[PDB]
């Protein structure tokens, strides 16, 4: 009610920076990104679990091209699949989705 | 009367930069902003789901168009989706909005 949302965050401390080709530019792109877990058993899970969580978001962002970048609904595309690619690796590891969903709170391309 | 409860201001620190682009160029966005909570459970709410607020914020921005970023109307119109954006987050998450309304203090495009 007022004490009682199962909702926490977990923070991603270091941003992730790769590298995205077109057809005239490799470009850098950075991303913060957050965490969405539902209760103390998701959270420490995937607090656990990071190094399997970021290396999943780096191989989900580094497919990710150029006009799918500069495109809205290629933003939308790049977002839902990064949160379902990290369910998926946690359901493979620990039978469990684990999270909601990845929240990006910063985005730069070059 | 509920919406008679004392107004707080949830400062956003971290200013919002996001690229845009379309038929006129590409360039930066530049946008400042807070938030506009009434009572003291509303504001411990807004500061608790921060991330959720500025990723709501980020995905606003990111699918706006350089064309109506220049239209003043765009601007208002920009403003209450990014508001509007935020409680339907919120309501989804907690199930109330949580805030009154998000305040732009800066908005430069360079």
């Amino acid at each position: 009610a007022s004490d009682a949302s199962p909702i926490a965050y977990v923070n991603l401390p270091q941003a992730f920076v790769f590298n995205v080709t077109g057809d005239s530019r490799d470009r850098l792109v950075q991303i913060k990104a957050q965490l969405m877990v539902r209760g103390a058993e998701n959270e420490e899970l995937a607090r656990y679990h990071s190094p399997l969580i970021e290396s999943s978001l780096l191989s989900t962002f580094a497919s990710a091209t150029v006009d799918q970048l500069r495109s809205p609904t290629g933003r939308v595309e790049l977002r839902d699949r990064a949160s379902e690619d990290i369910k998926a690796a946690l359901n493979a590891a620990v039978g469990k989705p684990v999270i909601e969903k990845v929240l990006f709170t910063d985005f730069v391309i070059q």
